[PDB]
């Protein structure tokens, strides 16, 4: 009773500014659980699961009710020009559905799952302890020049043979593979679907198989390994959409040792953001560090390893909506992209700062980047736009070449908008950029090849998708990937689940076709990551 | 702009819809009925159940759980009570029957959701009253500046300024609603007292009157305040912490410019689960690192701020135990030894090694405050603590060195009045142990102190009777804090009293344990915390 008086004063809180949400036009169980349906599946890429924003403006009941039924019903019909797409006049969506959505709107999000260490260590399967593993390479296969290759809605993962275009082994994964890293010693392959769901394969088994799998949220992107020397095969990081947060594992069976929430504060207004979700990941080579990326609010963890019990994070602010990047030819300024802000940051690995923010063009996608010695602005890293057809150039060095270091020094122009992924290698005279998401069927199956000896002179199509020979469907084609010798660049051609897709292999010495792969295995093919290249961040 | 980055963004959700839950179900209640209970819910209920409803003291109030438990069950638990902690509201007929049944349906609810607040609202409250440059060079009184206290005047929304020697009030300043603490910046020069309506004001001692030169708003609700310790950063920074928002701001310690704030909200240390509601509680500053040393209620969470590079903030997060609250220095000044109440430990966090050197069992409910430190004859340094649950006083040895068989052992046991305790005090000069009894449901008990003989512990304490010594006739007559001057003579108690009733600071003569004087004021309206500035400045307890 003593406790019970100490605890008896009234909250600071005055309960007349807690205000109960309500006043949201009347839907059945049967309407409510259709639109809601429909907004996990169209709207809540662009709005957030728990429609605070993201890309999209705030659906929250606030400001939803104010705008009133009408207004609602007749945005979703025709859209917007600032990215938002006309479900009514392109005959999507019905006059009723677009009713229920602008009903459903105005009320309260409903609530979705948590996921903490319980649903992590209950999903957690080690499938080959680490004490029955190999302990060489049981196999001949040139595991260096082997691929990983995304079959998107298969939920699988197919191992191409470099050398000999061939499919080497199938393996069953989390629903569309994101990405593929390597482990630090080169024998792990770690793979993340969409779902959160994480693989361990281990390429040295007589026939490479998963050793241990586990599901770190309910959406997911990014998985990465420690890189730092004396740590190989140590952690094992992965970033999450839903729930905000990452999970740091046990790098040899996937334990689940830490979580830790990205729900903060914004870098540019400094006010709460609920669904602050991590973009990409990269391990420093200069510290015992994940270099974590954070969306919404624009920040950049350093999240320190070396003593995993008693984490420290250095938080550093950069621009909004931070997604993808990759290392700089020396493999110290982590140079990550704040796509709807326009910008590129460079996160310096060693001094621990933001060394600069870059402006480009609109929407910029580098992917990892693609990183070239120009003969008149020294050392630079290069980015692509979705908003547009420029290629963006920046110095890199800021010790030989303090005139360039952080200055967009020159640009290039492709095809159009819609680019994805710009790519070189150290051994090639060539740079590629596709064209993944442009309107044009033309422009969208081909990609722009530039001459890094003569960059004056406009680019080469490639017609990859024509090359491929696979009939009728959007024929896509996506992300440009060189080989562990760099002499051929390989491309995907995404089609549609019923249709027929391919790998296309250029020779890059002379720009003609080399091989196509096709399989009937090969399902919606997207991502590509050969073993060496990934491994050693070699872009 | 266009098509392009529509299609990008064009797949669905991993997410599925079929598990994202709608809420309802609940007993339908008009307007009038909802704000009548949400009024009741944040007047007596939030404390110990949250802001949230999702559980803190007590259990989850969440939708999932009391619709589950149905409208009868809620009615009959809220009428009666239950005897690990929750209050009987029907049975000592606090609540009626009509206003239980109107909780019982409100809480069948969707919880209502406070506002957030961050820097527009913080710089929109941020006020300089005084700028640096046109505050004093030198100290423009005669006041004796170290040997003054600041009495928090709790409902009167005041602070007091009284001198140690003449024992008189000096100044009544108005500061924010029931101001919690009161701490002094490095230098000596600046009082820093904090509302618990996170309302900050700063006050400079070297004015011809002790005046407010900045004030700020850091949240809706708060508890702590205070200032950077580490050599080369006197009156650098100040921080803050909130209870809602889950959050902590630094300031600048010069103007209270607020410069980051940081969310707390994050995983447990126990299940390591999501907490959307993970209260701040104390903050020390440091001696060893240039750091800040906060501590994380619910999830358990006890974090090292830097402030050597403020733009770019590191963090260093150290699990202990759930339910950290108040705490203190041992002799040293390198141990902080804090309580993790509900848990009943005591988490001892090394500031130099940078680590939790032990979980301490104790008794029941832990309440230190900042503790009390002297050397025991026979186990050598200790820190001692009290109890809310149980009228025994842990003794904890802190010194690894030269004693480590008794390192972060419970030593040995002394036996108070009984639960309800709050606060446990000693000084270096000083051979005696106070212990207060505040919530003690007895009235005699509550109304008095206990005082140990540190030279022969053996020996069972002696009862002063404070409240009776202030002879102030009717009221519950409540004595709370025993605080010593900067000398270590006298030990000042607050016998807090009703706002409508009389109230006073007894003043006792350490040396003889006779009443020394008495402090009666009409000003002196519900006194509580007294810090000594001396003393709260170089943390000398
Ligand atoms: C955060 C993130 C990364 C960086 C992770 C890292 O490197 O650590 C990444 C990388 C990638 C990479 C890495 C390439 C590389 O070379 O590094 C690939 C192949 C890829 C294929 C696609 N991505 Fe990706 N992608 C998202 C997020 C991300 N994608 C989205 O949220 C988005 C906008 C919407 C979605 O529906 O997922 C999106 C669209 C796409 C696609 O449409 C692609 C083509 C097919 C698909 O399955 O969704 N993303
Ligand atoms: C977090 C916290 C601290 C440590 C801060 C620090 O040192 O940095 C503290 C310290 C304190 C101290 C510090 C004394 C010291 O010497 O260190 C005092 C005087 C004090 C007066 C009270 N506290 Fe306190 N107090 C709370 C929280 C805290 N109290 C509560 O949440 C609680 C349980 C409920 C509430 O109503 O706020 C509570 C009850 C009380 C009281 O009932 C007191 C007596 C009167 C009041 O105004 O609420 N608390
Ligand atoms: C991204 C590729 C989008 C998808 C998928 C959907 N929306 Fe969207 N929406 C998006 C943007 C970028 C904007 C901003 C518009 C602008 O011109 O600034 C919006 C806006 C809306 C709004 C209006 C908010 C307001 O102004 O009050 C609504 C009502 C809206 N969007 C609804 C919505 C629904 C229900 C969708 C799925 C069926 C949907 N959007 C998809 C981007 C994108
Ligand atoms: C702390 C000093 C309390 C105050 C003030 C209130 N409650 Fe409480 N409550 C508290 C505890 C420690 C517990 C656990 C009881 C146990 O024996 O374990 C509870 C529990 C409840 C419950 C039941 C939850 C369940 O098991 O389903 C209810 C319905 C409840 N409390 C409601 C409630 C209301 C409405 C109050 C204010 C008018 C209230 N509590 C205050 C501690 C404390
Ligand atoms: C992915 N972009
Ligand atoms: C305060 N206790």
């Amino acid at each position: 009773k003593a406790a019970e008086q100490y605890q008896g004063a009234a909250s600071a809180v005055d309960p007349a500014h807690v205000v109960r949400t309500n006043g949201a036009p009347d839907m059945s169980e049967s309407e409510f659980n259709e639109a809601k349906q429909i907004y996990f599946q169209r709207c809540a890429g662009c709005h957030g699961v728990l429609r605070k924003g993201a890309t999209g403006k705030p659906l929250t009941p606030d400001i939803t009710q104010q705008r009133g039924q009408q207004y609602l019903e007749a945005l979703i019909t025709y859209g917007t020009p600032l990215g938002m797409p006309n479900w009514g006049s392109s005959g999507e969506l019905s006059k009723e559905q677009i009713t229920l959505m602008a009903k459903y709107i105005q009320h309260t999000p409903p609530q979705p799952p948590e996921w903490g260490m319980p649903e992590m260590r209950e999903s957690w399967k080690v499938l080959v302890k680490p004490e029955d593993r190999p302990k060489k390479q049981l196999n001949d296969l040139d595991l260096p020049n082997l691929f990983s290759v995304t079959l998107r809605d298969a939920g699988q993962i197919a191992l191409v043979d470099g050398d000999s275009k061939k499919i080497v082994k199938v393996i069953d994964t989390g629903y569309a593979v994101h990405i593929s890293r390597m482990s630090a010693s080169g024998r792990y392959l770690l793979v993340i679907g969409r779902d959160a769901r994480i693989d361990m394969i281990d390429l040295w088994a007589k026939e490479p198989t998963k050793v241990a799998e586990i599901k770190i949220g309910i959406e997911a992107r990014s998985v990465e390994s420690s890189k730092f020397k004396g740590y190989e095969d140590r952690y094992t990081i992965a970033g999450a959409y839903w729930p905000p947060q990452f999970a740091i594992m046990d790098g040899e069976t996937l334990e689940p040792k830490q979580i830790v929430s990205t729900r903060g504060m914004t870098v540019d207004t400094q006010t709460y953001h609920p669904e602050p979700r991590v973009a990409a990941i990269i391990a420093s080579h200069e510290h015992p560090e994940f270099i974590v990326n954070v969306k919404e609010t624009g920040k950049v963890l350093l999240v320190n390893y070396k003593d995993i019990d008693n984490l420290t994070v250095t938080s550093i602010g950069a621009a909004p909506f931070l997604h993808d990047g990759g290392w700089d030819s020396s493999h110290r300024y982590f140079m990550t992209a704040a796509n709807n802000s326009n910008k590129v940051a460079v996160i310096d690995s060693k001094d621990r700062r933001l060394s600069a923010l870059v402006d480009v063009g609109k929407t910029p996608h580098p992917g990892r980047g693609a990183n070239f010695v120009h003969p008149k602005y020294g050392p630079v890293w290069s980015t692509s736009h979705l908003g547009d057809g420029s290629i963006s150039l920046i110095g890199t060095d800021p010790k030989n070449h303090p005139q360039y270091a952080w200055k967009k020094v020159a640009e290039l122009q492709g095809q159009g908008g819609g680019s994805l992924f710009i790519k070189t290698h150290p051994k090639s005279s060539h740079l590629y950029v596709d064209t993944t998401f442009n309107p044009d069927a033309r422009i969208s199956q081909s990609v722009a090849v530039f001459d890094l000896k003569n960059l004056d002179a406009k680019y080469q199509v490639l017609p990859i998708a024509e090359w491929a020979d696979l009939g009728e469907g959007a024929k896509r084609v996506v992300q440009p990937e060189y080989n562990k010798r760099g002499d051929e660049v390989w491309f995907s051609v995404w089609n549609g689940k019923n249709d027929s897709s391919a790998l296309v292999v250029v020779d890059d010495k002379t720009l003609k076709l080399k091989a196509v792969v096709k399989d009937p295995r090969l399902i919606t093919p997207t991502g590509k990551f050969n073993v060496y290249n990934t491994q050693h961040d070699v872009y």
